[PDB]
RNA sequence: GGCCCGUCUCGCCCGCCGCGCCGGGGAGGUGGAGCACGAGCGCACGUGUUAGGACCCGAAAGAUGGUGAACUAUGCCUGGGCAGGGCGAAGCCAGAGGAAACUCUGGUGGAGGUCCGUAGCGGUCCUGACGUGCAAAUCGGUCGUCCGACCUGGGUAUAGGGGCGAAAGACUAAUCGAACCAUCUAGUAGCUGGUUCCCUCCGAAGUUUCCCUCAGGAUAGCUGGCGCUCUCGCACACGCAGUUUUAUCCGGUAAAGCGAAUGAUUAGAGGUCUUGGGGCCGAAACGAUCUCAACCUAUUCUCAAACUUUAAAUGGGUAAGAAGCCCGGCUCGCUGGCGUGAGCCGGGCGUGGAAUGGAGUGCCUAGUGGGCCACUUUUGGUAAGCAGAACUGGCGCUGCGGGAUGA
RNA sequence: UGGAGCCGCCGCAGGUGCAGAUCUUGGUGGUAGUAGCAAAUAUUCAAACGAGAACUUUGAAGGCCGAAGUGGAGAAGGGUUCCAUGUGAACAGCAGUUGAACAUGGGUCAGUCGGUCCUGAGAGAUGGGCGAGCGCCGUUCCGAAGGGACGGGCGAUGGCCUC
RNA sequence: AGUGCGGUAACGCGACCGAUCCCGGAGAAGCCGGCGGGAGCCCCGGGGAGAGUUCUCUUUUCUUUGUGAAGGGCAGGGCGCCCUGGAAUGGGUUCGCCCCGAGAGAGGGGCCCGUGCCUUGGAAAGCGUCGCGGUUCCGGCGGCGUCCGGUGAGCUCUCGCUGGCCCUUGAAAAUCCGGGGGAGAGGGUGUAAAUCUCGCGCCGGGCCGUACCCAUAUCCGCAGCAGGUCUCCAAGGUGAACAGCCUCUGGCAUGUUGGAACAAUGUAGGUAAGGGAAGUCGGCAAGCCGGAUCCGUAACUUCGGGAUAAGGAUUGGCUCUAAGG
RNA sequence: AAGCAUCGCGAAGGCCCGCGGCGGGUGUUGACGCGAUGUGAUUUCUGCCCAGUGCUCUGAAUGUCAAAGUGAAGAAAUUCAAUGAAGCGCGGGUAAACGGCGGGAGUAACUAUGACUCUCUUAAGGUAGCCAAAUGCCUCGUCAUCUAAUUAGUGACGCGCAUGAAUGGAUGAACGAGAUUCCCACUGUCCCUACCUACUAUCCAGCGAAACCACAGCCAAGGGAACGGGCUUGGCGGAAUCAGCGGGGAAAGAAGACCCUGUUGAGCUUGACUCUAGUCUGGCACGGUGAAGAGACAUGUUUUUUCACUGACCCGGUGAGGCGG
RNA sequence: GUGCCAGGUGGGGAGUUUGACUGGGGCGGUACACCUGUCAAACGGUAACGCAGGUGUCCUAAGGCGAGCUCAGGGAGGACAGAAACCUCCCGUGGAGCAGAAGGGCAAAAGCUCGCUUGAUCUUGAUUUUCAGUACGAAUACAGACCGUGAAAGCGGGGCCUCACGAUCCUUCUGACCUUUUGGGUUUUAAGCAGGAGGUGUCAGAAAAGUUACCACAGGGAUAACUGGCUUGUGGCGGCCAAGCGUUCAUAGCGACGUCGCUUUUUGAUCCUUCGAUGUCGGCUCUUCCUAUCAUUGUGAAGCAGAAUUCACCAAGCGUUGGAUUGUUCACCCACUAAUAGGGAACGUGAGCUGGGUUUAGACCGUCGUGAGACAGGUUAGUUUUACCCUACUGAUGAUGUGUUGUUGCCAUGGUAAUCCUGCUCAGUACGAGAGGAACCGCAGGUUCAGACAUUUGGUGUAUGUGCUUGGCUGAGGAGCCAAUGGG
């Protein structure tokens, strides 16, 4: 048969991301002497909307402590961050909203977001539109910390890394329905070509493993194993349960 | 008969540089493509069987390497475009009714994947026109939509078992259930079509057996050619038959029979064989009357491809002599009271019933392996110009006279 | 008729005889002077040129496209098709004195109009990696990736070595 | 002493030192609605020049009736620009909004666009008329005019203000400019260093394409093919309309031919007494209604609609009245 | 398509591309995200079943279990025995996974049926709803109604060959170039046809092909290879043509597509036969250093469990900008 | 994590297969390897998806000897005991049994019961059976040994005879003081020779699941779906006899139990033509033909009194309707009518029409299948090509002879055409108990058809004849024009 969709998505070139009008990479400020020992101050110039993202970004300008130059950064502004606000960053930073500081120095129970997974990767976790990670417990020896991710998972992350304080601005975005194929088209047009999703039962049996037959039925069990090959692994990928 | 090699059986004898798990020999079975005082080699010609393009033309295919996103499918970048009207969302103003609570009314306002509708986009219906057209998909009326999932130019990206698809296996340059170009490739085909001068002579088969065999091959059969071995209407013939006769056997078919067996089956008559049921005279009785289920005795009617005592006609084998008789004698390890039986020698006797034939034998070897019809017999079927058999003859392969025409 | 080679016999050899193959090439008939030259209302009179006028030209009349045009200019594409003169052999499915046909010529002038410059979607080199290999992957990734300039110091020629 | 001066200020004047460095802006931003300013075109009342009718009328019908880029001045828009002053009895104000003690009305100013008018260009040229020079060749010669105004939700273009929508936020770089600093330079009392050049003066700007068609005949469809192909401009009338119809500017000969008759069957339009779908698989085709104004509008419903539901009346011309600046 | 509901994934990850690599898309991404599904707005509801096929969880409590390694015999090739990973078996979960939802017996004061109870193959046996449906062979089921007449339409009944609950059931406003039935007006659809117009067709001036063609062409019967233009017997036949016409030429158009055969293919599916990419697991090498601990042989050898270090190797950031005492 | 092995998963992907016979193919069966009786026509041989059947086993004895008896059944008897329990006598040609299906064969056996046994052992050939005179399987006499049994003759190397079974290659076991193991010697191992086994049931022997309506190719009328051809079981129709129905009375009208025929208007049966194509159903239109006559004309018979209605003859001349439903062929219903008879012409008729439902490709539902998919199950939307050729026909010029022309005509031949009904009088009469209820000739007219014609009426209408008007244009009036014929 043909190569199925999803299997065709790996090559790209029609399925790549629409990264034309996006305003850059939303990354934390990298670690240095000021991040490690003290704190350096920056100003929030403006807040911008990034295409394909439900969260607004914030242009934050710092002064470079080694060369005379105003360094700008792309943070994700917490809900409540206004322009003209002094965002501090480092180890000695005070605990308030929009003030990135390490998890080993913050008290536990702190609602944080834009969390680093490994120390130094400029912010990876819990930073979509309204999500937040919580700090459960610390550990003085070996510098480890327990962090609850917004999926309910509970992860051992080292205490050396940092996160901005608060929730991601733009919460409640999924509470409103789309109401239109047009609004869903405009939503995914800024992201990537993935929205018109033909069900594989309605397809011919040569471009999908569920197509064919005089009636639109699946025919085989839709729950497939993890050890399934490419072009076959279609349906419910290694389902533990499947019902309501 | 004899000999060589392999294998099997029964037994003994001979020789040594090394006396042995040595080597050789006898007789009798049996297998070999052997010997038995050679016949091959080399070249050329004809035919047949093959491998090769293989008599010629022909596929649906498969693989390898490249070319296309000028059409179309989708994503991105940059530009362009979309009259005039209808309904009147939020917000806002004013008035009226009442107590706030509030409720109506008149405006303003211009939202909608809203409505009519132009340009644009597309193509429902007339299944209209045309249908060797204007056109390898157009035209007219009627149409759907026309501010958002809209239309469109240029640039660009995705390339063939790949792409792309609001998903029709649709599109991918008039080519898509796997594009196009070139090569392997003159791919293969038990399958269709065709196969080129004359005359003479001979001349078929659709059948046996086997094959994943049923449109085909192989093998026998039918056929042609090349020959050989012999005989002679030159005073002087051994053998052979789709033939008959003379003797000798075989049958179990037609017919006939079942007063004979097996199976079916009709009706009277005479006998308590022997019980029993509906029964009638009787408490009952083989005491009188008959009945049928199975009883007997002689009779009587109709049968049988898978019954038969009998039993034809047509048929099938044999013998009609010299390869036959009559004698005398050797051999035997078979059998053996002497004897048998078989094999070798030597000698003596020729028209072996009718008519007709000149016979025997060895190589190659094409085509065929779809048949059909008719007298008689016969299976299945209501029957068939139906299907399937037996002998024989025809058509096929064959004209000619007749049946008006015509296998 | 033709104008330059050819045949009989003995032998050898072959790309050696056509009526077919929806055979291959070329040519020609019936059909047949037939189908047809019928989508978007329409032409008419007089004169000039000529051998020749329904189609050329001029004048007049009547019409059509009706400013989302049958108008005036560009892009892609075509490449001389643009213009003048002459011809009417072939083409303009009738004709033509006409044409985008033929034959001679001629015509496109830029600091300001565009390309040229930049970058977008993207393409594509060096390093690096992969691959038997033509090469392929990738555009910051396993890079010593700058060839520039101010102020000062040394040295040197050129121009009236002062500058 | 002297790298300028003026204003309360927004800022202005013809220049008005300045580096490596840093910061910022322009480049550089969606779609739609509404309003306002300006232009081009259209309309009306006239005045001039030339053409048409004038069998009757018509101070009449048609054409024309202007000024480039580049500087200066002034109208006209916009201001989220500044000063005085502090407002409820709330005010100003738009089509709608909206604004105001974080400073509204009322005064006084300032900046930007000024494509509009005048002005240099510039009336010499262009146009419309009348009359001539020259046999011809001849880019001519002269007499006049190119004027005064107003309206409009008019069509198109441009600029500005404001609002709506987005689970859409609507591009980069080349290049140019401004600011913060003060490394550094200047001459020492008539000169200089400087002039992100204030005015003038001098030289140069190389290479490539430039014609025509652009579409019922110059392109692609085998062709002068009823097909396909991206755009700019858009007159008058009727009319809601850039719908349809007629006309002006411009264009053409009816689309690979004409003549004579009007047979059948065709193709495309129509019309039919009486019946109204009885025809046919099937109201297929055809036919009825249709614009606007005034009434009126059911069931159901997601309370938005249905809905132009269904169903009635009117529509011409002429002469007036009243209202709308 | 929005709405609804699932599944996987916390980055040495999920899905996927790639001959290849510290390769690449999602990713300028981070559970309100990405990838794979089913159903298809609103309301309401989504019953029972894990026996089967799938998917998934742990388990030295373990049947099967390859290679490498361990021990025993021999002169060795070789053989034997124990150990024996993942996966299959065993045990839970899972139906908005694929799917399935039948029979038998007893039982109610008329009969009938079964509210109730037990069992089967195999796990429950069709729940709420709905229907002669687009779904019902019988069938044109039965009744009511629409008609003069209805195999059509609508409303009810359920005995439903063979309806049924996200393989979604039911209802439902608006919408539909979707499919059916009736009614009002309307009309040549028809009774039943008629006439007019334009372009053709007709003739003419000029120009002018193409399909097709064994020979060509009047019929009745007979026979034939079983429907003759030709043969036989009859009927008979007479030059050259024009406009129509559709009866014939089993007219043309294309080596029937239907059905069959071929030891001919191709697209697809899987519980067909062989394989294979990917993926999971085990062994050897890259692969080092220390700590305690358990087991086996035996009076040093092997299987090893976890932790600690970086020095190989991997990941992240930077303009490798302050790392350890 | 990489490199290399090992194990699981694997239609994500690749290659390939999906037997044969067959009154077309699938389904159903094996007629695919064998055996008996018949077919089978008196040697043998002989076919069909001809008939009845049977087989892929079973037997340590059911094999091999020797001995003794007779079996099944019947009659007669005997306590329980009867029809069948056990004992005895007689008859008893096999009418029982021999493992099975059938046939043949058999009486001191080939059966039953005993006693002993393993000839059911090893090794060469020859022959028969299907046959090509090749195998395999089975069998037939023998030959050499070793044996069993019996007193011996002899019998026996499997089953009383006809079936009970299997190549190459590979593997396994057994046997020889067997050969080789490639320089020589030993040993393990391996290869050889022969015999047996592990099996090819499609049985002379590939290793093998489906679907295609998205399909393709080479062919076939060797082979179907249509029509045509033979037959007529079936469908329809007509006779022969005559027990009865009919108040008596077989035959006015019918007619059982039986039997003889016609038709291709129905379905069957066959495969003879066509698969280098003969357009596959209905309906619309239109023409001709048959009679097996519904009505009309002329008649005969009735259980014909009249009316009405049945049977039968000559007879196809003229008629056989409008609709609701269904695609319908059929069917049923409403109404009219004299009557609403049955059929054929390639199941008349697609270069005549339509495309309604079969019968492409898109879809939805139900059943089946894991699936792709299938369903004379239901629904929906689905391009209907060409005549200008020859003939036939409809019309039109014409043509040959009459010396040429014109007028007037005749005529062979060919076509043919009229049909049916209502009202009045007869007549409320004939007839009849009554109810009811005719017929002939006349009179007035209608239905269908045919041939004409436009006085009237209706339609058409571009005399573009004449008014009325919408928009635009010629300066206005007048006169007009365009708007594919502006409209009325
Ligand atoms: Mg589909
Ligand atoms: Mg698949
Ligand atoms: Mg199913
Ligand atoms: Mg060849
Ligand atoms: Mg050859
Ligand atoms: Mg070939
Ligand atoms: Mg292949
Ligand atoms: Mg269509
Ligand atoms: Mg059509
Ligand atoms: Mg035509
Ligand atoms: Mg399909
Ligand atoms: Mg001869
Ligand atoms: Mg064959
Ligand atoms: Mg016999
Ligand atoms: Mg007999
Ligand atoms: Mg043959
Ligand atoms: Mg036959
Ligand atoms: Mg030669
Ligand atoms: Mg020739
Ligand atoms: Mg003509
Ligand atoms: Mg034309
Ligand atoms: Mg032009
Ligand atoms: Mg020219
Ligand atoms: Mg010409
Ligand atoms: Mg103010
Ligand atoms: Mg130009
Ligand atoms: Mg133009
Ligand atoms: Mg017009
Ligand atoms: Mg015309
Ligand atoms: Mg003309
Ligand atoms: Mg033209
Ligand atoms: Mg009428
Ligand atoms: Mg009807
Ligand atoms: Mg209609
Ligand atoms: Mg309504
Ligand atoms: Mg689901
Ligand atoms: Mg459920
Ligand atoms: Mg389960
Ligand atoms: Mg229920
Ligand atoms: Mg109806
Ligand atoms: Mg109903
Ligand atoms: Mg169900
Ligand atoms: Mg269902
Ligand atoms: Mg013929
Ligand atoms: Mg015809
Ligand atoms: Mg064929
Ligand atoms: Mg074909
Ligand atoms: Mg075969
Ligand atoms: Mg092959
Ligand atoms: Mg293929
Ligand atoms: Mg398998
Ligand atoms: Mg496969
Ligand atoms: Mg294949
Ligand atoms: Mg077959
Ligand atoms: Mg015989
Ligand atoms: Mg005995
Ligand atoms: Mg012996
Ligand atoms: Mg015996
Ligand atoms: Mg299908
Ligand atoms: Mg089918
Ligand atoms: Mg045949
Ligand atoms: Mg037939
Ligand atoms: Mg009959
Ligand atoms: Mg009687
Ligand atoms: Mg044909
Ligand atoms: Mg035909
Ligand atoms: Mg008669
Ligand atoms: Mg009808
Ligand atoms: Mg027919
Ligand atoms: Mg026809
Ligand atoms: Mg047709
Ligand atoms: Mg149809
Ligand atoms: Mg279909
Ligand atoms: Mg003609
Ligand atoms: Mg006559
Ligand atoms: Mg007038």
């Amino acid at each position: 048969g043909r190569v199925i969709r999803g299997q065709r998505k790996g090559a790209g070139s029609v399925f790549r991301a629409h990264v034309k009008h996006r305003k850059g990479a939303a990354r934390l400020r990298a670690v240095d002497f000021a991040e490690r020992h003290g704190y350096i101050k920056g100003i929030v110039k403006d807040i911008i909307h990034d295409p394909g993202r439900g969260a607004p970004l914030a242009k934050v300008v710092f002064r470079d402590p080694y060369r005379f130059k105003k360094r700008t950064e792309l943070f994700i502004a917490a809900e409540g961050i206004h322009t003209g606000q002094f965002v501090y960053c480092g180890k000695k930073a005070q605990l308030n909203i929009g003030n990135v500081l390490p998890v080993g120095t913050m008290p536990e129970g702190t609602i944080v977001c834009c969390l680093e997974e490994k120390p130094g990767d400029r912010g990876k976790l819990a930073r979509a539109s309204g999500n937040y990670a919580t700090v459960i417990s610390h550990n003085p020896e070996t510098k480890k910390t327990r962090v609850k991710l917004p999926s309910g998972s509970k992860k051992v992350i080292s205490s050396a890394n940092r996160a901005v304080v608060g929730v991601v601005a733009g919460g409640g975005r999924i509470d409103k329905p789309i109401l239109k194929a047009g609004r869903a088209y405009h939503k995914y047009k800024a992201k990537r070509n993935c929205w018109p999703r033909v069900r594989g039962v309605a397809m011919n049996p040569v471009e999908h493993p569920f197509g064919g037959g005089n009636h639109q039925h699946i025919g085989k069990p839709s729950t497939i194993r993890r050890d399934a090959p490419a072009g076959r692994k279609v349906g419910l990928i290694a389902a533990r349960r499947t019902g309501r």
